[PDB]
């Protein structure tokens, strides 16, 4: 009956900049944090830590943003039956932290859906990020479903894809998600990107999509852990926006 | 040995603005939070919620900033022997949350020192904030020492004091703190305001205070939980700024549009 879509939390490569790896990895490739907003450790990646550069983790405070949202869901008695995320490490980690907040991290298993990845035009670099595969994510103590069959496998995503291609895959993927969850629980959570909130829901509400210009402008409105909800109207496959089951989250920078 | 001075955590009245009380208290004075960065509850105050007007609490994120600082101190095996704070609720709550991170919120008792309050020129009106007295703080789940006799009681703070008066009293209170702790511990933590980092340590180190115009520019640069450290050279009474025993803490805002639709 309800679909919840939310943006990942605060990024290491935004707080500490594009050259963040320079401030936490030494010449031998040892992780040595230089700020309390950096995690105590980062999982070992199969391609080495240089894989972090196009696929950075959330910060300590990004983890907290996510946890507070999970706690809010719990306090509102909002049951989540199915949870999906983009393959980006920041989305997987946001989902895992929401599950911790919800006290469901030992029960729900996150379905990693490469079809939830953001518009690949925004991939900062020549090629797609070396996403940590679900088996390795589960090994890094992220509550991921290793058996989930993705609607768009990683190899079916195209670098620098068109806007129309991006929009199309969002709606199709969302519809496939809704369909497979249909008989098996009421509420679905998708943890993905700012673009996902617009792209996953636009045609779902029966609205016409916007040009890439209006789209990019709408995407800039979404805060970290920005959270929206839809409710299915009868059948139709038309969903209508609803007031979210939880309060919004707003904080400033450490500043100074 | 070491003197640590830090700024309080993120303020409710900064994030949610001057009129935050109007947002979260109804006409009957019931607190109803409207954002996940607002605490689940707030302490009852003697004069009702309007006492918050000039004395705002920290946010959920402010509590976490302070907790992480306390956790970091624990991880560096930095033992805090005495802890003082400004009588401002934001400073008291910050110090309490640091003690929680430090796992000392049952052992250390915070010494509320009105002498650590910021420059009184920054208080609007002709009256000081209605600070929660130490007895009522200890009662409101904040780990304060009700036995502590302040160096500068509330009554001894001047309304709209001059810059050099603020700088002098900061110097004087810090020396008095240092002196009373000498027999009993090695490390002192002061939890206060942006202005406190320089005001408490400048003359201690024999450095000249900046003019009040340069000072204010310097002050706005200090982040929430910004943390500095002075160390004493044996029994000389000579103090010098040192690298702090912990890492800095930096994060951004939620971003996007503050308000939609």
């Amino acid at each position: 009956r309800c679909l919840f879509v939310c943006r990942h939390g605060e990024r290491m490569d935004v707080v500490f900049g594009k050259y963040w790896l320079s401030q936490c990895f030494d010449a031998k490739g040892r992780y040595i944090r230089t700020n309390l907003n950096m995690p105590h450790s980062l999982p070992q990646r199969s391609g080495g830590f240089r894989d972090y550069e196009k696929d950075a983790p959330i910060t300590v405070f990004g983890c907290m943003q996510a946890r507070l949202v999970g706690e809010a869901l719990l306090e509102s008695n909002t049951v989540i039956d199915h949870v999906y995320c983009s393959p980006s490490l920041r989305c997987v980690q946001t989902a895992h932290n929401i599950l911790k907040g919800l006290q469901q991290d030992n029960h729900l298993k996150i379905r990693v859906e490469p079809g939830l990845f953001e518009w690949t035009k925004w991939v900062a670099g020549s090629t797609l990020p070396a996403w940590i595969p679900p088996s390795e994510l589960a090994a890094a103590n992220l509550s991921v479903d290793t058996t989930y069959r993705p609607h768009i496998p990683v190899s079916k995503l195209a670098i620098s894809e068109s806007y129309d291609t991006y929009i199309n895959r969002s709606f199709q993927v969302t519809k496939e998600i809704i369909s497979e969850c249909k008989s098996k629980g009421n509420n679905i959570l998708i943890v993905a990107h700012a673009s996902s909130l617009e792209a996953c829901t636009c045609q779902l509400q029966g609205l016409s999509p916007q040009n890439s210009k209006d789209f990019v402008q709408m995407v800039r409105k979404i805060p970290y852990l920005g959270f929206c909800s839809c409710e299915e109207l009868g059948e139709t496959g038309i969903w209508q926006l609803t007031d979210p089951p939880i309060l919004p989250l707003t904080h400033g920078p450490t500043g100074g």
